[PDB]
């Protein structure tokens, strides 16, 4: 190939009875003709091929008032629309282009809407009917710098719109392109106008080569081709829906008349892009005519082929024309044609041509070695189709395009609430179509996650199985720094982390080799297999604490590395007391082995402490219970400040008896707790200097977070945390947890999640001021996990879901674009 | 420089008070404004830069009906008498387009007259209102095939057709190109758009970076640019009038609101296109400024130049803007901008920007290092300037372009006795005018030769200066096989020869090479030099017959030479008498040598023969000659049959002067000859022998023309030709020249020219039956000579005119264009 090659990234349109690329699949295969008489509500020849409506937009989505709107040309419209459709079906995010190089080139040959305006003036009418902002309003919408144009050579526009985009793309001007056209139909007054001239067939059909041919029906829509170079598209892993390998435009010179196509013309612009190709005759698999069904310039057409890519072939050539299902779009005919080519070279089948029974008799098919297709058959051999533009002034345009070389969640978002609810619809219904179901849920996850602008309104829908996701979905249809809190004892439950293992990879990893460790340190000293002790539900051994303390150890930091993994990277870290092991170890203050020693240690020295230790949950005040145990400091003290309205009472189960009793005779809510000692009482004296000794011999960073003491209630500094007193003090003194979520929202904390297992810590969290529980209790752990991050990312978290799909080999695939909230606008 | 630099070969221009442009460099120079009040045959923004009209076209010249022209758009009009004056100014002929790959790109942006159409059908309207056809309809008139596309980019449209046009050429996609725009402001509709919008000037001025700017006032009219590489233009010697080093195209991305210029764009914009030429903010002598004199717009576009052109460079950056001349043309504000600093280019002066005396505020031109053009300077230190152009929705343009690296016939013709005379008459005024007293007589003669189409309608006018060509003109705006007959004894005369060799080297060398042979022939055997003879008017020798036939051959043969070297080629050749010997020679019967050798030898033979001899011219026919003559045949017979009613009687002057008395006698014209001897008679029988002894001495080669025998009076083949029986006889019998005459046309002659000197046998050829005298008499022979190549060419004989100025050293200079025959077109 002569020049760089051009990629085909992506395409929309708006076509008559297709209102994407799928419908017109539908269309063309089906053989199916979208020629209607003229819709009552347009005006008045009385047939063509019509949009269901053209007085519809979402202009809000666009940022565009109801004023501009009514003002503004349909066509510029629709090409908006087109713009971004095009781009969401190459899977590129529209934000990643503002500020580059995005050229923009539409062939408009026709202001409908500018006439009826003018035949009946305020600000919006310069903008809104200059052709010119066909083109720069989308590059003024995208931020796009490239060269953005509209080109009229009649009946060529949309085609020489593409080529102009190739060669802008082959010298490096633009490193993007939007090219195709747009023509609307909506004004009598232009009706009249190419009626007058005579060209249009009285049988309102493009008899395209059939001896019917009596001229041509009318057609309204837009066409979009996403272009990048073949070498840029490959290199940054795009969706390649097929490659043009040459572009060319010529003018027939001294034809009979202006408007009669030359043979010599058309033959020297074939032969031209094709040698600058290098595809013989035999390579081209099939060509979209212009084919309009005129009597003087289907035989032109023919001839012109005839003598190019007949000559030097076996088989005859198939041909056919989009104009026999849509009518003539004039100035956006080119991009219909080559949006049907680009089709046929994905689905690697060919259509029908409609309209065709009897061949022309100033066409010899079986000399010019040209069949036309007539049969929706596969296509035989990479595969490779001309197109053919031709204007009435004589600008002719011929493209030659090359086919290509556990639990999921689904992301939705929206500019609306109304917008969600519909674009939740729009993926429910795809994802049950047949079209829907040549992709894996797997890989509409990642598409989802990566190839969709992320708008102010998400929702994550969670399933295992295509059919749990749609349901989601039609059921859908009807903030500050992030701090973490790691859970403490009392949060543990048996099974801890066994559903969580098998789901995610990266906590199973990172599970594996904390509890390698701590199998290692607790079989040396034990109070051999951490996990088996976990994963069972057969099991109590947890409620004792030289299993409890390493538990949650172990299931904290296999959570936390799979949330830093999606994108959940705290900032400011605490725990409520052994959670606050987990927090420096995360924050990097001690290694694993040094933090698996410490918890490990911790849990021993306090388990081999005598029983006679409780702990009970009181609705009180810290002066109500600072009041009642004032004396006693000997035997009994307070365990935890947990709200303002919630403290634990820890010491000598006799002297928690008696204040359970109080409180209950306070009628307060008093809960025993299900613990094995009293905890952060003066119970725990005996292990302190034996503790002391273990934490002497670790060594303690300054951390990478935030942390927050639940012995301070503060933001506590490293020279403080880096010391053996510290953590001394940590096992004996009270939680002061409350203070700590203080301390945290002080710091600028607006979002809370419970790092753990159930949700202790966030109801504390709740009580004392956005808090989600990062696993909460009577669901699946995926499940209730997913939910969480889930609401973290609706509240507006850049949680990273391209990372939870790393797991997978997941590939980009095509999507529904996005779901327009269209109104009415128009003059009167 | 990056890319091919491309070559500005030519231009053209209608725009306000500025018809071409001459006018607008007087306009600028004169720092004069065309903003006038809005004319009163144009409709209502009560101010503007008008044409004198738009109404007025030559649809005729360009084979266009009333009925289409009155359908046609006045853009559409504009834009072909443009491409006309486009290709004239470059000085290239038309005709020598058709066929190639010339490209057509325009920016318009405005359908006016589309407008006023569908406010109040016939087949015309569709092509008449289509804007596609202001290109399409250029490429069709002179038969192009290169891209012909219209580009709509607002008030950009123009100088991104520049930009598209140089791509074009760079990627040989196109050899040549015509770029430039169009806006014709001829709807009120349109003015109203524009107003409501607010951006016009209340005081209908552009105050370009003064204070005073407060908006834009509208222009009208269009420009062309003719495009060629520099490497093309060079190698084909074309007149370089500057050349386009970089053009760049880029949009602002996220303006502010959609039509606010962005400062950052156009910086990019021009940082890429200056180092894409690879000069720095020093090089750069002058930039054409957008200047439209807005509020917002002024800043940003001072602020852009100041960061990228302004910083880097001692002196300040001269700016001015046309705007401030003629009005925002809009669409045609980029081609309006450029062709001004093409203009100061050529000529090496800056010219003022109007309505400058205080500063914008909000531009300072110190700290930017801009200074705005107030006067007509020259331009110092090759020369480059920048040209901007931005489009409300956001597409700017930029290109950088640097200044280029005796007796006379002059040719005019047009379409129309008409037009020939408005031709003659421009072509008068323009000479007188001080831009054509910069072109000398001669190159302006090669000019109107090689750079001009030859209409169907021409004349030719001599001249020795000026004054005489120029009075020449205003006095004028008051075929077959070309035949050559070469003169014989009679039409010979004292001077002979010498008024054309001192005016024509071509004769003089090759009358030096013939008198050369016939002094060594004459020397050796004498009736010594034939020059000296011939040329001195105090001579009679001529009359006298060995003198006669050497000096007849002579003359005869650089006359032909001379007529040969002009492409005055003749196909068929006979001779009276001596006449036949240079008709054979430059038929290529013989060499130089052997006719030299056969003239000499014949002149002499006979010329020493004895008197007794006389010749008398008769009117009356062969018959009656022969009737009265039978029965004397050793004494007298016919000499010559000239016409039906002209016959020579030679022999005995006593049977002479009986035969002069009879006729006489009869009431009939007898004129006694001037001769030595009675030629062709029985007289000559004793010179005969020894004639044939000298022919037979000589080599006779087939002739490359058709030559007609005075002997045979019928074409003569070689055969009978090359024979020594031919040449005594041909010596001795009647000289059967009107028989001749009669074989000339019956063989295709349609053009007779007299080759030697006076017109007898132009007289007897008029007898016979277009006929024209190479050197009638009583003028000098320069004069007659022109003057009878005149008719030839004017008849419609291809004259090779550049071959008459080979002799001098004639350079192609700029031109009047066609004095186009307008009338009125339009609706009603």
């Amino acid at each position: 190939a002569s020049d760089e090659p051009i990629a085909v990234i992506g395409l929309s349109c708006r076509l008559p009875k297709a209102s994407g690329p799928q419908e017109l699949w539908q269309l063309l295969d089906d053989g199916a003709s979208a020629v209607t008489r003229v819709p009552a509500d347009r005006e008045t020849a009385r047939w063509g091929g019509f949009l269901d409506r053209v007085d519809t937009f979402d202009a809000g989505f666009f940022g565009i008032s109801p004023r501009e709107a009514a003002a503004m040309d349909p066509q510029q419209r629709l090409v908006l629309e087109l713009s971004w459709e095009a781009l969401e079906g190459a899977g590129l995010v529209p934000a990643t282009l503002r500020d580059t190089g995005l050229g923009v080139f539409v062939g408009a040959a026709r202001d409908d809407y500018a006439t009826l305006y003018r035949r009946r003036v305020d600000h919006h009418a310069m903008t809104g009917l200059h052709r010119s902002l066909i083109a720069n309003r989308i590059s003024y919408a995208l931020g796009a710098h490239g060269p953005s144009m509209v080109v009229d050579t009649g009946q060529s526009s949309s085609l020489v719109a593409v080529h102009l985009a190739c060669e802008s793309l082959r010298r490096g001007e633009s490193d993007i392109a939007l090219a195709g056209g747009v023509n609307l139909n909506i004004a009598a007054e232009s009706a009249r106008e190419t009626a007058a001239f005579g060209g249009l067939s009285p049988d309102g059909q493009c008899f395209t080569f059939d001896a019917r041919a009596n001229g041509f029906v009318r057609g309204e829509g837009g066409g979009l081709v996403v272009l990048k170079t073949l070498r840029r598209a490959l290199a940054d892993g795009d969706l390649v829906h097929g490659v043009i390998l040459a572009s060319a435009v010529n003018n027939d010179g001294p034809s009979d008349t202006l408007t009669t196509p030359s043979r010599r013309a058309q033959e020297s612009l074939l032969t031209r892009v094709y040698r600058r190709a290098g595809v013989t005759p035999t390579e081209v698999g099939y060509v979209e005519l212009h084919g309009t069904g005129t009597k003087v310039g289907d035989p032109i057409e023919a001839a012109a082929l005839g003598a190019v890519l007949g000559t030097g072939r076996d088989t005859p050539l198939p041909v056919g024309s989009i104009k026999t299902n849509i009518g003539h779009l004039e100035g956006a005919a080119g991009i219909a044609g080559l949006i049907k080519a680009l089709l046929q070279l994905r689905r690697r089948r060919l259509v029908p041509s409609l309209n065709f029974s009897t061949p022309n008799p100033d066409i010899p098919l079986d000399a010019l070695n040209l069949r036309v297709q007539q049969e929706s058959a596969p296509w035989a051999t990479t595969l490779v189709a001309g197109v053919s533009s031709f204007g009435m002034g004589g600008t002719n345009c011929h493209v030659v395009v090359s086919a290509a070389p556990a639990l999921l969640p689904w992301v939705v978002s929206a500019r609306s609430p109304q917008a969600l609810r519909d674009q939740a619809g729009r993926l429910a219904a795809w994802a049950d179509s047949p079209a829907g179901r040549e992709a894996s849920p797997v890989d509409i996850g990642w598409s989802l996650a990566t190839s969709r602008t992320h708008f102010e309104y998400r929702a994550v829908v969670s399933g295992s199985d295509r059919d749990e996701l749609v349901a989601s979905l039609r059921a859908l249809a009807s903030g500050g720094r992030l701090g973490l809190v790691f859970s403490g004892q009392g949060s543990q439950r048996a099974g801890m982390g066994r559903e969580l293992y098998v789901a995610f990879p990266v906590f199973a990893e990172a599970f594996d080799e904390v509890c390698g460790v701590l199998d290692e340190v607790m079989g040396a000293l034990p109070p051999g297999s951490l996990r088996e002790v976990m994963f069972e539900v057969s099991s109590d051994l947890l409620d004792e604490t030289g299993f409890t303390q390493p538990a949650l150890f172990a299931f904290e930091v296999a959570l936390y590395r799979l949330l830093e993994s999606w994108g959940v990277a705290g900032e400011v870290v605490a725990g409520h007391s052994v959670g606050e092991i987990a927090a420096v170890h995360v924050a990097g203050v001690l290694s694993l082995a040094d933090a698996c020693a410490l918890v490990a240690a911790r849990g021993r020295l306090m388990q081999g402490l005598p029983s006679g230790g409780a702990m009970v949950a009181v609705e009180a005040s810290e002066e109500e219970v600072t009041a009642l145990l004032a004396g006693r400091e000997g035997e009994v003290g307070i365990g935890a400040v947990n709200g303002p309205r919630s403290v634990v009472v820890s010491g000598g189960v006799a002297v928690v008896e008696e204040v359970a009793a109080h409180f209950a005779g306070l009628g307060r809510r008093a809960r025993r707790l299900k613990v094995s000692h009293a905890f952060h009482s003066p119970l725990m004296d005996p292990m302190l200097e034996d503790f002391g000794r273990v934490v002497a011999g670790l060594s303690f960073a300054v951390p990478e977070l935030t942390v927050v003491s639940g012995l301070t209630g503060a933001v506590v500094s490293a020279d403080e945390l880096c010391s053996v007193g510290y953590w001394v003090r940590h096992a004996r003194e009270a939680v002061r947890f409350a203070d700590a979520v203080g301390a945290m929202a002080g710091v600028g904390v607006g979002r809370f999640v419970e790092v753990g297992p159930g949700g202790v810590l966030s109801a504390l969290v709740r009580e004392c001021l956005s808090v989600v529980a990062a696993v909460r209790g009577n669901r699946a752990e995926p499940v209730a996990l997913l939910s969480a991050v889930g609401e973290l990312f609706a509240d507006g978290y850049p949680v990273d879901w391209t990372a939870y799909f790393a797991g997978w080999p997941a590939a980009r695939v095509e999507l529904p674009t996005y779901a327009f909230q269209r109104s009415r606008h128009w003059l009167e």
